[PDB]
Formats: structure tokens, sequence, C-alpha cells
């Protein structure tokens, strides 16, 4: 399906301020 969907967890998350 999707392989940044791993990444995912990394970008948006960092976001989380």
């Amino acid at each position: 399906e999707m392989a940044l969907s791993k990444f995912f967890r990394d970008f948006i998350l960092q976001r989380k301020k």
C-alpha cells in the first residue's frame, strides 16, 4: 500500500508540538 506510511509516523508526528 504505502511505505511512506512508516515515514509518516516520523514527519507529522514531530509536529506534535
